[PDB]
């Protein structure tokens, strides 16, 4: 009856330091794996958690935007998370300042060095095997 889930976060994982939270949990798939450098389609939205402002605009609400990992637009922040995701699971991502683009400067809703929060949601991917075959 949990309203408000204990839920552990995992702070600067192994695969290159990002702050992540586990919501759902993979059930089983040991193929059911997306990596980078392969085709992936996730839906992210939430809030700004810098300020705790809920998102409300006429874009995020409305359009389904997504990427794909790796395609050089995604650095850190959801490289960890949708790299370490599972088509069966969901985890909360902090988008910081260096986790997203706040050195560039090219974000989206409200870049300005603040954390964020976005629900990634792996809902589709595909492994492809680009390397040469040892056997």
């Amino acid at each position: 009856m949990t309203t408000e889930q204990e839920f552990e976060k995992v702070e600067l994982t192994a695969d290159g330091g990002v702050i992540k939270t586990i919501l759902k949990k993979g059930d089983e798939g040991e193929e059911n794996i997306p990596k980078k450098g392969n085709e992936v389609t996730v839906h992210y939205v939430g809030k700004l958690e810098s300020t705790g402002k809920v998102f409300d605009s006429s874009f995020d609400r409305n359009v389904p935007f997504k990427f794909h990992l790796e395609q050089g637009e995604v650095i850190k922040g959801w490289d960890i998370c949708v790299s370490s995701m599972r088509k069966n699971e969901k985890c909360l991502v902090r988008i910081e300042s260096m986790y997203g683009y706040g050195d560039e400067g090219c974000g989206e809703s409200i870049p300005g060095n603040s954390v964020l929060l976005f629900e990634i949601e792996l809902l589709s991917f595909r492994e492809l095997e680009h390397h040469h075959h040892h056997h």
